[PDB]
């Protein structure tokens, strides 16, 4: 519980370093991998950078949010009008976070405690933004 906090931790400053690195190969990971989801983003957001960085601020906030989730949701309440507004399902989450890992297994090379903590720390950022969005699909 506590040592894979600090690791989450740990990766801010990785993140602020190169985290536009690592989510410009989640995208080229999601968009090879699973090329149904692309049309949903706008590639002219892509080519400028604006969303790779968007992307990788969010990751940040997370992290830095992690063992209080609920000190985010102004930030994710914004997020979620996107999300849901193109037609983000429950049943993308599973996507993004395969090929986030797998995109941080590509680029930060950690070892298998650090790719444990980000797979649960995934799954709980993942459950956050579904309960939002479900509200918002349904409310
Ligand atoms: C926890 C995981 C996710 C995070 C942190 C995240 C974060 C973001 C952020 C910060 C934006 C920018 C838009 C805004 O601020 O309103 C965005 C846009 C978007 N997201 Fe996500 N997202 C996640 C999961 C997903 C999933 C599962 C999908 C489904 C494919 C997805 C599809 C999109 C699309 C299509 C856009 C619009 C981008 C554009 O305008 O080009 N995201 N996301
Ligand atoms: C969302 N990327």
């Amino acid at each position: 519980t506590k040592e894979q906090i600090q690791i989450i931790k740990d990766c801010v400053p990785i993140l602020q370093k190169n985290g536009e690195d690592l989510t410009n190969e989640f995208y080229k990971i999601m968009f090879n991998d699973y090329p149904e989801v692309k049309p949903m983003f706008n590639m002219e957001k892509q080519i400028s950078g604006e969303q790779p960085k968007a992307l990788a601020m969010a990751i940040l906030m997370a992290a830095k949010n992690i063992e209080n989730l609920e000190n985010m949701r102004s930030f994710v309440d914004k997020v979620a009008i996107t999300h849901v507004n193109l037609g983000v399902k429950e049943e993308h989450y599973p996507i993004v976070g395969a090929c986030l890992l797998k995109a941080i297994k590509n680029l930060l090379n950690p070892d298998e405690a650090t790719l444990k903590a980000w797979e649960v720390a995934y799954g709980k950022i993942a459950k956050f933004y579904i309960d939002i969005e479900k509200k918002l699909y349904d409310k």
